[PDB]
């Protein structure tokens, strides 16, 4: 249950990943249930995360109310996030629902509109990445972002509200292929301790 290098696979009921680039180092910790615990140093881009993986054959609608309980011991040395991640295919799509960061609020670009959600206020934005690597290979696609306007490492995180926002601003949603609590370094070294993480799909937490 000790993943020091990429590794997919499913632990205690949750889709468990962890995906890094050359370069540093990174450790986690797989732990009951959506829990785990993450460590990194000097990477280039590493991500951690625990929750569910999909078939590719239903938009978020059809998979139904999606919400994340959890908290997170989260202490980044630099640029990094605690957030809900995952994407969608057709259109390949990665998101992002950002409750913390490290040194640096991302994503860089100018919000496209704003949502109120779960006590928070988010920025909302649309970035695009080219030829990088991607869950369907090199690949050019979106990126959908809700970023918290404060930080905050522990609470509920009603994800289908943050995609029906994103669906009102014209920002296309495939079928889903993942949701996860994840925890992502970029040029940067930390650690992260998450102690609580239950998804929820219309009410019934994942087993
Ligand atoms: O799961 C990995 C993804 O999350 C990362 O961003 O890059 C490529 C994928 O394989």
């Amino acid at each position: 249950q000790i993943v020091t290098d990429n590794s997919i696979g499913n632990h205690d009921g949750y889709d468990y990943e962890f995906w890094k680039d050359s370069g540093g180092s990174g450790t986690m910790i797989l732990n009951h249930g959506g829990t785990f615990s993450a460590q990194w140093n000097n990477v280039n881009n590493i991500l951690f995360r625990k929750g569910k993986k999909f078939n590719e054959t239903q938009t978020h609608q059809q998979v139904g109310n999606m919400s994340i309980n959890y908290g997170a011991n989260f202490q980044p040395n630099g640029n990094a996030y605690l957030c809900v991640y995952g994407w969608t295919v057709d259109p390949l799509v990665e998101y992002y629902i950002v409750d913390s960061w490290g040194n640096w609020r991302p994503p860089g670009a100018t919000p496209k509109g704003t949502i109120t959600v779960d006590g928070g206020t988010y920025d909302i934005y649309e970035t695009l990445r080219v030829n990088q690597p991607s869950i369907k290979g090199i690949a050019t696609f979106k990126q959908y972002w809700s970023v918290r306007r404060s930080k905050r490492t522990s609470g509920t995180i009603s994800v289908s509200n943050h995609f029906r926002a994103w669906e009102n601003l014209g920002m296309n949603m495939g079928k889903m292929y993942e949701v996860a609590l994840t925890v992502e370094g970029y040029q940067s070294s930390g650690s992260a301790n998450v102690y609580s993480n239950t998804l929820r799909i219309n009410g019934n937490p994942l087993s």
